[PDB]
């Protein structure tokens, strides 16, 4: 079942179609729950500031741009969703071929855009389903939104605050994405992310989301220092990271490695673990990270909760080995914490600093 995917049914997928159009075929598979069938260990339980998950292995966003297939993917085994990016008003992206794949290297360059459908549509299908959310929030399914700024937008800062105005109540977590491939200085991103907080704190106290910002794996160190300072500093609820690399390390054996955009998948893993364990030191361990780049395996999740994340996120290894692989990472992770002598996965986290 799993066997089947990985040697048999992804492949072909692949083999007859323009990963563009798989990635829309997969959205609309999982909006209409065409999905195979691993459930509810203990020890994958994991409570970030207070809110519970039910396992820590999240759908990356950039797979459901739009909001369309959130409960599919709930359905899929995942323990948190996170949809976007969303932009305020309606883009079209990029011109096709946006979306390339490098098999060799298990690697996705994409130069997507942020197509997007826009604040007001993702509202109305999120408004669809939000008593829905609500239970499953409570029940240890929560859901993040992603936002994203306009190309052509005038002030980035009230792009993101008209996110935060019109998806925030719908959201358990917002995130502020600064890191898409497709800013200035220190006292630049302090005032963006005053004006986010700000328009957060005023939404009613039920729809009132925590607030993540999304970092690059491309970041200078004095950039890192600098999102370290102001994260404290104006008290950012969580840190997800990292987006995708738009370097191109060594080695890559795709023939479309040169393709402008960004790459994601395996060699992006220890690139994105890095960065987790700069960030969690920077942080001194007191910042919520969400994890996620390169990871398909136990061991990749459990070495980025070890460096200080508290939750994975993945996508990359959905496009290779299907909806089977959720199941596959959580099996591992809950084998390698017993095994590594893990109460459970809140144990783990940052356990590679002592
Ligand atoms: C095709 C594609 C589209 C993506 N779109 C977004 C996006 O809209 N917003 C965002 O924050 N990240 C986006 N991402 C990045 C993922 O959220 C994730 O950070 C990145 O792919 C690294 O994870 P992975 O190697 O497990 O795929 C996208 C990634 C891919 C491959
Ligand atoms: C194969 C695939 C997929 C994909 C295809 C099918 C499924 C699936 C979903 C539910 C049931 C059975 C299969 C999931 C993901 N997504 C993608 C998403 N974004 C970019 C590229 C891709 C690709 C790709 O061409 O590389
Ligand atoms: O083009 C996009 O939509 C996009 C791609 C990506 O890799 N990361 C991101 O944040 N946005």
């Amino acid at each position: 079942d799993e066997r089947f995917y990985a040697e048999h049914l992804m492949p072909t997928l692949q083999g007859l179609l323009d990963p563009e159009s798989a990635h829309r075929l997969a959205v609309r598979f999982t909006s209409l729950g065409l999905l195979p069938r691993f459930q509810d260990s203990d020890m994958l339980e994991v409570r970030v500031l207070g809110h519970k998950f039910r396992n820590p292995v999240g759908i990356a966003a950039g797979f459901d741009k739009h909001g369309e297939a959130v409960d599919g993917l709930y359905k899929m085994g995942f323990g948190f969703v996170e949809i976007g990016s969303v932009t305020p008003k309606p883009q079209e992206g990029n011109p096709r071929p946006r979306v390339f794949r490098l098999p060799e290297d298990q690697a996705v360059i994409n130069r997507y855009g942020f197509n997007s459908h826009g604040l007001s549509v993702v509202e109305h299908r999120l408004r669809a389903r939000q008593q829905k959310q609500a239970k499953l929030t409570e029940d240890g399914l929560p859901l993040g939104v992603n936002l994203g700024k306009n190309k052509t937008s005038v002030d980035a800062a009230e792009d993101y605050a008209e996110g935060v105005r019109v998806l925030g109540p719908l959201a358990d977590y917002l995130v502020v994405n600064v890191s898409s491939p497709n800013l200035q200085g220190k006292a630049e991103l302090r005032r963006l992310l005053t004006k986010v907080l700000q328009e957060r704190d005023g939404l009613r106290r039920v729809h009132r989301p925590a607030v993540l910002v999304k970092i690059a794996p491309d970041l200078t160190s004095q950039d890192k220092e600098d999102i370290a300072s102001v994260v404290k500093e104006l008290g950012i609820d969580g840190l997800i990271v990292t987006n995708t690399t738009v370097s191109r390390p060594a080695g890559l054996q795709g023939a479309l490695r040169s393709e402008t955009g960004g790459l994601s998948g395996k060699p992006l893993r220890d690139l994105s673990t890095q960065t987790i364990r700069e960030m969690y030191a920077l942080t001194q361990g007191r910042v919520p990270i969400i994890g996620v780049g390169g990871v398909s395996s136990g061991q990749d999740a459990l070495e980025k909760i070890r460096a200080g994340a508290s939750l994975v996120q993945l996508y990359t290894a959905l496009t290779f080995w299907g909806p089977p692989v959720v199941g596959k990472v959580k099996r591992e992770l809950e084998a390698l914490l017993k095994e590594q002598g893990f109460g459970g996965v809140t144990d783990a986290i940052g356990a590679d600093h002592r």
